[PDB]
């Protein structure tokens, strides 16, 4: 019933969300470990958001009578300090966003407009995340790394 | 520096088992929902959430002990194709998890990591509760027949 | 001081309650084990009711100056499946109820009208239990074993 | 699923709990009969606690695929006055505690860590009871028997 | 029209209530006089309860078309210290309870089941009071009279 | 009666807690003096936590019929600046935690599973304390000492 | 900077409070162990009060640029029964109170009127403590030791 390449696209986006869930979750727990609790909580909330996207992808694939793939897990990008963690998340999101545009082009072409609408809602969320990530990296330049980390020791 | 290395390897192994379980239970949940078996869908969803909570505690402990949590390696999901197989797959998964937990606890005891032991014991209790639930559902399928069992799980509450 | 045979009757009724406590408590936990939670909860309340009747019997025996006998525990009738368990409970209650009638006769004869009244209240409760049991057995015939068990999975 | 000697240990601890349930329940009603209502209420809660321990044991045994034994009831130690009743409870709890330790040794050996944990929680609660018991007997010595009883007349 | 001998029995139980009202009332105010206020309050409440039994007997006699007798007051057993006051109440209750069993035999025999039920409720109450009285006498022995009285100074 | 070596081990853990109580309290008060109020409040909570541990140890020793030793006070590790204070706290907890492991091995050996459980709960809280301390020292490196102290001026 | 001798005196009072904290805490816990819960609770409150005094002394020393001494712990006076425990507490407070007077004279002399005021507040609370202690010892004589202990069993 679903278009076969729409389902391949939905699984591919799903594969991206599955990487992100784990990467964000680890980076969150690394920040907590280091006592940078505000970064930790924020990253924890990014990880939950990716879990909610994966749910919606999984529900759609199953309705389209595809088989969701949660077995393949691509490469986690894990940073070694706060700057690299944030850059690692940004590299993940730039790739996820590219795959999202490509999935949407194809849904349009086979008139799977509901799948298209779902991917656009994810894409808007991923662009907000890009903005958060770029912004954090800019603040590191503007206030200095030590100040930036200080401002993230204590939770909101 | 602080953690025993084999404790860490044990913890990453349990964590690996939790990560399979998260994905397996989450897909079985959504498969059950897709079929309109909503009470099963919701119960399996809560099993998946509980495994996510246990992964979180293991990750925090690994990191305290100065090890590196492994979330990169995902072992084999046991995906069933109908209700009876999905339950059995979950049970086969738990029986392996539970064996692994016992071996870890043995080792924690040996090297005096009594806090890690205690965490693993709480997870074990919780996995043994799951085994009870799983075995009970399979026994009920026998006692009330599959059609009734499935009917009793169409609606939530 | 109570009539000595009244006390022996009170101790016999208590002996029956003590069997029922343990038999119903085990049947309750067997049903919970099997995922038949409504049967398990009902059977648990029947066990608690037998505990309360044992308590009244103990209090009365002590007031009458007798020795409550909590030591001798008779035979538990344990079933291996739902129909057997309900039938065992019924067999137990049919025996308890005969003992209650015999005891009441004796309290009447020696003018122990308070013990009689106490035993009549337990008898009413036991007859309502017989009714519940006979009814479950009937429902099993009417709706079929698998339906009947299905109806007792969720609390 | 269960290890067979784990199950025998669980049934033995269960057996000890069945004795304590009855012994404390009777001691409770005996204190009440005498108008020592505060000892009565205390002992009633000790009995209820042992009922909850038995429940947890039954459920564990059934999950491990054993047969809970509620049929065998060992010897109740019943005292004839307050000093002896407290000593009988203490002697019962010293033996309980010893069996709980041997059972935990065995769970540990065959890696039944959940059964071990359950028995350790029971043990903590039996050691609290030993403390209450030892303490009442020391109070009998410190304040005198008549005072001690007087302090236990009113709830 | 009631049975004649039913009515005679009801008026007899009523005379026992009228003695008891006045004896418990006086014992209460003697206790209050001495500053044993807990005994005084408890005894007040026993007196009020006898008043309520008397009222039920009066109503029933009048419904059966008899004449209630409140003129013939029997012998009050008034003690001169706590121990005697309590034994007096208990001597009065043993008699009351015996007259009660007789009335009930007679009601059974002429089929006055409602009068019988009324007398049985009173008998249960009178047996509770026997329990209280025997308990108190027991306590004086176990805790010593001085302690027993001290425990009844404050309400 | 407890095992003699368990009481020595409990007394040794107690000894460690008595040192920590005083060392944490003084560091707390030194932080408040310098106007580093958040550090002062955190450290006061740590000192309070050790006071609670000490209390449980004391209750347990006495139950076991031992004599709690509150007389021997070991050596306080008092730093003179924030970095040294934190490291002295960590040096203390490293020793405390080693001693707790050795106690727990002995308790397991002689089957004192309640003592073991108590010590394990204290160990888990001491380990959480080590985490806090290692984390703050690391934050000093990541944010710089001046920013780290500034972040602990206000509560 | 405070006067050097005032800091020595504050450190000496502090020293007394550290002894009292531990001595009162242990007596508290010994009373709870024996089931004299009211004495145990009162004594715990006394130990807490000394902890608050110690805190104020510590804050004041540091303000005055001195070094609080929490390392030297003088000699605990631990009794072995209730009467001795009370007298050991009074023996402690008699010394503490003498030392506080000598401190206050010195503070007055060098014009440290805030220190003096702090010490006077501690002296008033130590004097209230002496009153409590002398009162309990007198009550032991007036009511007898058995009644006195009985009056302190329940909180
Ligand atoms: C590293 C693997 C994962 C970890 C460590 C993890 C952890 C967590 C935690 C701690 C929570 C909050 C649980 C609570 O306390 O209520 C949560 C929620 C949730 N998770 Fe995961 N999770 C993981 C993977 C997944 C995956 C693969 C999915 C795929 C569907 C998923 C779906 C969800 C959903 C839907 C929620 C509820 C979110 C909400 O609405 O609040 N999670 N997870
Ligand atoms: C196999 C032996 C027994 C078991 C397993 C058992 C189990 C239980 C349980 C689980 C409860 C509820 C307690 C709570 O959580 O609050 C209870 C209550 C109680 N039991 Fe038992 N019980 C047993 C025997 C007895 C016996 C022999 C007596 C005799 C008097 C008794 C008298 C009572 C009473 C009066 C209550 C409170 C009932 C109420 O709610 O009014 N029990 N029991
Ligand atoms: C220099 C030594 C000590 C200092 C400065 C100190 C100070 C304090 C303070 C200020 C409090 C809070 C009191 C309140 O606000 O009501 C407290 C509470 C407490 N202290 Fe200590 N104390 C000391 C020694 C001890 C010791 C040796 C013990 C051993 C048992 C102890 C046991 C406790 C307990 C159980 C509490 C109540 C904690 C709670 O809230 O649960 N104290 N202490
Ligand atoms: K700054
Ligand atoms: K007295």
């Amino acid at each position: 019933k679903g278009d076969k390449k729409v389902i391949q696209h939905l699984n591919k986006i799903l594969g991206n969300e599955l990487i992100a869930i784990n990467q964000y979750f680890l980076h969150s727990r690394m920040w907590n470990d280091w006592g940078l609790k505000r970064l930790g909580a924020h990253e924890y909330h990014e990880s939950i958001d990716e879990m909610k996207h994966a749910d919606k992808l999984i529900e759609r694939i199953l309705f389209l009578e595809g088989l969701p793939n949660l077995q393949d897990l691509g490469k986690l990008l894990i940073g070694e300090n706060t700057q690299e963690m944030l850059q690692c998340d940004l590299n993940l999101e730039l790739k996820a966003t590219k795959d999202l545009r490509e999935a949407i082009v194809h849904c349009e072409q086979v008139h799977d407009y509901v799948s298209r609408d779902l991917l656009k809602d994810i894409l808007e969320s991923e662009e907000e995340h890009i903005d958060y990530l770029e912004t954090q990296l800019g603040l590191i330049q503007k206030v200095g790394l030590e100040n930036y980390l200080q401002s993230h020791m204590h939770e909101d």
